[PDB]
């Protein structure tokens, strides 16, 4: 068993749990670049105490390069839960996030969700930085 | 020994290392609110491979609970490390976040953030939530 | 408000949440030390899909030096959650950790744990390693 | 592309950076489970500020379920950075890590670990648990 067998791809217009990336096309060397990833971007997904996003991870894979850096990993943690019952605390946390990188070599973007009861999702796209 | 021997404050006028929160003072019950959070915000600290900000992450406070709740952690995981040498990889992540939380009361954002060699920072800030 | 206002302390003989740190007192210069932190170690605590622990994180403070140093940060993620509903799912993950760290300098172990309804608890102990 | 072009596998007596897995091969329905996993095994794997392994993370994969389950996250954090320069700082935390699992469901358990440079490595294992 590989984890990939476990890692789901979809149109997120047909599928909630889709990692939505937002990222310029082409960047200059070394600039600051935002990324923005968002799961339940057109469809919603729940955050309730029993179901919700953990998390978002992004990954950095430079053209020509054997590998994947890991840009960052973000959590999301509060989903209404308190002492007082679950889905009646103060706080919940969306699954977006917004990250900043500086890149000096084109690559591709990929970005892995994981829900609590739905398993993992990735989506990916190529960005092109200046030479 | 505390932990909060060791979790430094400071004003970010003066110091690269605070976390600077920037929310709204007062928003709407169950709205979604920005919280961004960004170290080097008005002095610029290093992202190298051997210094740089590892994380920060977000609690909320309810006003009158006994306890704080984790917002999030969002990791900052890529300095310049490569095969080829410390500071000459593809991709850096900046200490730069935004995370959205629906809140229905009213609390206080805390925001705790790590450097890899100068330890933990934190900063804090007020949010009116309607009733 | 400082987040040290929310990080309770206690005797684990007494209180549930409190992470208790297992260590040697003493370790050689540069030898792997096994670090054992449990929550629930004598008085259990729940994991349920409502309540349950998430986190013990890891700071060592050298001594004499201005900072801590985070060991590590190990998350228990599964808490029974499924589709088929809370509570009957395959797996849980306790909220015991080992986790192996090398010290060239005597200082001192902090361990904070966090429950997902009753935040943050510390305790620590000084380690003296060889000179 | 898919992230899993980029997780590879090998046998951990060729290659140091397979995470391997300790865990029994049978075991009752809800007992704690002890589930080790170490990077540089047999091999030795480096752990410098240059270079070391981030993490390890754990996967439950129930028979018959469409899904992964995140068993935990575990994060080494230190890896000799200071202030007096890299690599001669008080503390390194060593790529192994022993976490406690209750089991309801026979299945595969998926261990996923992080170079900074060398990328993703996995591997994986069967568990059986009683009815
Ligand atoms: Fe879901
Ligand atoms: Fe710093
Ligand atoms: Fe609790
Ligand atoms: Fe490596």
């Amino acid at each position: 068993m590989k984890l990939s067998d476990f890692i789901k791809t979809e149109d997120f217009k047909k599928e909630k749990h889709v990692p939505v990336i937002e990222a310029p096309e082409k960047v200059k060397k070394d600039e600051k670049v935002q990324i923005v990833v968002t799961v339940g971007k057109e469809i919603p997904h729940p955050n309730t105490t029993e179901h919700h996003i953990r998390w978002i991870k992004v990954f950095f894979q430079p053209d020509g390069d054997p590998y994947v850096y890991e840009v960052g990993r973000y959590e999301f943690n509060a989903h209404g839960e308190s002492v007082q019952g679950p889905n009646i605390g103060a706080v919940y946390t969306e699954p977006t996030v917004t990250t900043v990188v500086k890149l000096n070599r084109s690559g591709t973007i990929i970005a892995l969700s994981y829900c609590n009861i739905h398993g993992l999702w990735e989506s990916s796209q190529k960005i092109t930085v200046e030479e």
